[PDB]
């Protein structure tokens, strides 16, 4: 395959010393969770537990993540990646990393934060409410990006919002990575839905830009009330519905321009597809989320090349946010 970079912050880590980037040589400080008394279960994820704790020495509310301990070096990334983001604008805030007496088990413990519903709150949604969120997403993007930092895991569960203070923070940097210009990366990360195209035909040498393609399918889904926008059922077919908007033509364009050697179970599914326009999306329904402004800005985060693709940066810039 031909070899691709970022088009902002490159060389940030490379003209960073080892220590800020070297996460597997990161020594990890492991507290004491007396310190907190759990009050109940939030929910349970894939690799975690997360629960609503009270900080006794301060009599503080507090969210406790504690961690299904499956990879110590994944552990590790994620504690040096929360580390280096704290107090950056809308990132989750790591408070302490503690372990119980008895069980030893990691432990995450993060700034309390009050979930508003997703499902209750598509239906108060105004345009105004998208636009001000979407930006508040772009300035934790555009910080992590700064940082070096390709979160690899944007997606409507992990993006916190307490709608009556607006506060929005994204959360569960588990699958968070540093960027390197030149390094090939798994590809086996992200939701299925939220995959960028790069993921799907395996072209391991992404970057950033990765973040802006899943930011892309959450507003496509919130402007046009179709949860998700791109629904596949499995990794192969993920790329099949991508094509059924984007077109067959545009694909194979980007194939072509980095040399990408497509999978052969490719072969029966792919079909031949045309380019729809954005505007057959809209309804009666969704009309009053949807505008020329969004639409244009959407067709510009919705491009198979990561390459032309806007950053984080150039999004903040874009005439939709213009009202926020």
């Amino acid at each position: 395959p031909v070899p691709s970079r970022a088009r902002v912050y490159t060389d940030v880590n490379t003209h960073r010393p080892s220590e800020y980037w070297d996460y597997e040589s990161h020594v990890v400080e492991w507290g004491n969770q007396d310190d907190y008394q759990l009050v109940r279960k939030l929910g349970r994820g894939k690799y975690s537990e997360v629960f609503e704790a009270i900080n006794i020495t301060n009599n503080e509310k507090v969210v406790v993540k504690i961690l299904k301990p499956v990879k110590k070096k994944k552990i590790k990334r994620e504690i040096k990646i929360l580390e280096n983001l704290r107090g950056g604008p809308n990132i989750i805030t790591l408070a302490d990393i503690v372990k119980d007496p008895v069980s030893r088990t990691p432990a995450l413990v993060f700034e309390h934060v009050n979930n508003t519903d997703f499902k209750q709150l598509y239906q108060t949604l105004t345009d105004y409410d998208i636009r001000f969120y979407m930006y508040e997403i772009l300035k934790a993007l555009d910080y992590c990006h700064s940082m070096g930092i390709m979160h690899r895991d944007v997606k409507p569960h992990n993006v916190m919002i307490d709608h009556e203070h607006r506060k929005l923070r994204l959360i569960d940097w588990g699958l968070a990575e540093f960027y390197h210009p030149g390094q090939e990366y798994n590809v086996r990360v992200a939701s299925r839905y939220f995959k960028g195209p790069e993921l799907l035909v395996d072209y391991q040498m992404y970057d950033y830009s990765l973040d802006m393609w899943s930011l892309g399918c959450m507003l496509a889904s919130m402007i046009f009330r179709k949860e998700p926008f791109f629904h596949g059922h499995d990794n192969y077919d993920q790329l099949v519905r991508i094509a059924k908007v984007l077109g067959t033509e545009d694909l194979y364009d980007y194939i072509d321009k980095y040399n990408i050697e497509l999978d052969p179970r490719f072969n029966d599914i792919l079909g031949r597809h045309s380019r729809k326009r954005w505007e057959r999306f809209v309804h009666s329904e969704n009309q009053h989320l949807v505008s020329p402004e969004a639409l244009d800005f959407l067709d510009k985060l919705l491009r198979y090349d990561h390459q032309s693709r806007l950053t984080a940066r150039e999004a903040m810039e874009h005439p939709y946010f213009y009202t926020v």
